């Protein structure tokens, strides 16, 4: 029991374009539910990568890309901020904290399969 | 690389399930096809991976996964040698080089599609 999170060998990219990867591969963009994924996708990783968490809906009310409202979320000191013109995506950045970002900046794909 | 792009999880098992994940996920298990992607699946893989190359149907004459005989090989220097009890799986190993080896040993689970 578990989910695995794959990694390609692509170089970074918006949002946009990692939910179509994912999607187009049978999967959902990376979903953290608890503290062991959160290691997990931080390992396969790497570098900063883009979670399936956004408030483009509702702004300051973050949801899973597939769904439902946060149960787990491990976000960095003072985040979400919506810095600027404002962050609808987050990324799993230093230490595997959170920070929310603009859904324009360029990340790894990663994209999770059950099991 | 150019015409494919390789997905991992970085789990390592033995090939037949690799072979069952590849299907999993509509893919198949990584082939390099020449020197590009032979680099391009080290890269990726970062340590040991199977190839989806074998020679069981006839002992000493390799072939792919999808069917045919070679075109590209990068066997390092004596392989393959088919060693002990047989070898009848492939492995990249330093350098991108390749190894036959036990298909019951666990390395490193790469699946291509095209791109
Ligand atoms: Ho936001
Ligand atoms: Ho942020
Ligand atoms: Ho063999
Ligand atoms: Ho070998």
């Amino acid at each position: 029991s578990g989910k695995k999170f794959f990694v390609t060998n692509h170089e970074r990219m918006p949002f946009s374009k990692v939910k179509a990867l994912c999607s187009e591969l049978r999967g959902t963009v990376a979903i953290p539910r608890n503290a062991e994924e959160n290691k997990a996708i931080q390992e396969v990783a790497k570098t900063s990568a883009f979670l399936g968490i956004t408030d483009e809906v509702t702004e300051g009310q973050f949801m899973y890309v597939t769904g439902g409202r946060l149960t787990y979320s491990n976000w960095k000191k003072d985040e979400p901020n919506d810095h600027g013109s404002g962050e609808d995506c987050v990324t799993i950045v230093d230490n595997g904290l959170w920070n929310d970002i603009s859904c324009q900046a360029s990340h790894t794909a990663v994209c999770e399969f059950p099991a």
